[PDB]
């Protein structure tokens, strides 16, 4: 109730998230019943969603994580990013499931998707909590989507504003007074 | 593919975890009243606990993550580990909170604690879900402890056996038959 | 105990190496006269050759380095490796010159070449000091080659055996008694 | 358009460097004859000096490298840096020799030195080609030094301006027109 002061609107409630997580986890568990997928999230934003989704995914799976950084101009036009932490294990022959917080332009995510394909993954799919198709600067459709949202000015449940608000249990929109700081 | 069938005992149930998470989160929010701490998790095991704990910690805070790997013999004796992913931001002058899944020998965690102190952190504290004090090979006491356990043969809620079972919503103990595989 | 006592014979002497780096540097300086290329070395073995080669290439260029680790089976069969140190700058649109100590199997090197192509490099070329065509496990030809050699268990000038001998100023054949 | 056009003066010729490098190699070879040291370079500037120095050090040794990034304020005030590539092996008990191109403020080098001590290195020593001891922002004395130099804006032999000039075989003073 302390950080809710700064939230103008609760876009996706905790109750909604946990309901959708249960639905998606069961779907994913059924689709991957015949393989042991490698579920990977990109730090930092996807961590809260990845924790909830996977522990409601009742099937055998492995986890891993990547960390990336922007190259600046090149990242905004092509999605190319600097690998700060590569996967612990090889991608070849694995069924990859990328767990993402939001897809807006989709440039960086497309860059990583096709990188894993270059590394000869058996398959690559995406489950994203939020989808903003309005902002696509490349053709990328997620295979599982939690909620479609109109804009990217969202915080909470992993999403930050200047590294804060990631620890909200829901997705919200900040009061404009926050952007003045 | 219900994973419960491999579990011999639910050591710490999901209900217990969420109960303890609410307790700790409120204690931590009060203790870090007058600062913006940097909450740090070491991949991979602390990810589910860090997600739950921080979203029940009603205060301003920043998140970050580290990745480390064993050097072999040296890691088992001194706790020295290879840094694969360093913190995104500097440690100097920050109040560091390390979120851990379990403390057993405590060597690697003690190595990281005194590394942050070498990097001139203002303070360094530890919250761990599980504590196995009978395994200490070094003097190290966590400042926040979820539960005390007798041994380290546990899986679930981030903890793995051969990279599996991290996605259980609870902490359990495997049937011996799975050790035979 | 000295390192030369472990060398059976010299394959390429220091003098011959410096003659070759002088030749290669002049060619590279000519081919890259109208661009600022990104000369990339993969640690650790390419470091001695990359140092000597580039200070004999009288032209504007920039350096960078990558560090990688093996994934085990995938690395030995497809060349896929774990990136520990990615380039400090974006590959898009750059003329990449990979500086290599030796091309034997060529798997990992080919993986990195087509990785830079996936990252939309303007061009990707390789200069290697040594070339063992007999070792290939993938089709890969260097653009600049110092020496083509038959199979010998060589060390020196960046090439190691168990992390030692990299600091020899020449390339020598290791005594079989060392690597039984 | 050639690089020497941008050089106002040659501060340390290639001949001078190699004579001193030869001299440093023999001292280090003697001092470390009874141990296998871990020679560490921090990318990228130390690479040309490290290559020449180590191939003039006739003794058994291993090489490794570290890659670091600046954190901004903390780096220029305490030397704390972001580890991108850590060492490939444990520091505990090793005799560490850090090969450096130049020590000016010494902040980051001092941070890494005491990091290796915290990691229980048996010994940590430094060999630098150049030393500006008047630029120190921390008490740091190099164990081996090539040339002691006043305050100049130098490039070459690993030292860059905006990632260029690293491949000069000599150390030169950059024309003021260039960097302005």
């Amino acid at each position: 109730a302390m950080m809710n002061q700064d939230i103008e609107k609760v876009l996706i409630s905790e109750e909604q998230i946990q309901e959708k997580v249960l639905e998606l986890g069961a779907i994913i568990a059924e689709d991957y019943k015949n393989t042991v997928p490698l579920a990977i999230g990109v730090l930092k934003g996807a961590m809260p969603f990845m924790a909830d989704l996977l522990k409601r995914t009742d099937t055998y799976l492995e986890m891993d994580f990547m960390a990336v950084s922007s190259y600046g101009h090149s990242t905004v036009s092509t999605g190319e990013v600097k690998i700060l932490k590569d996967l612990d294990t090889s991608v070849e022959g694995r069924d990859i499931l990328i767990v993402e917080d939001i897809i807006d332009s989709g440039l960086t995510l497309s860059y990583l998707v096709d990188l894993f394909k270059y590394r000869k993954a058996k398959s690559v799919k995406i489950v994203t909590l939020l989808d903003k198709p309005t902002g696509r600067k490349v053709d990328l459709k997620a295979d599982y989507v939690g909620f479609t949202v109109p804009h990217e000015f969202v915080v909470g449940y992993g999403l930050d504003y200047k590294e804060q608000y990631r620890n909200l249990p829901y997705v919200g929109v900040l009061k404009p007074s926050v952007y003045s700081n």
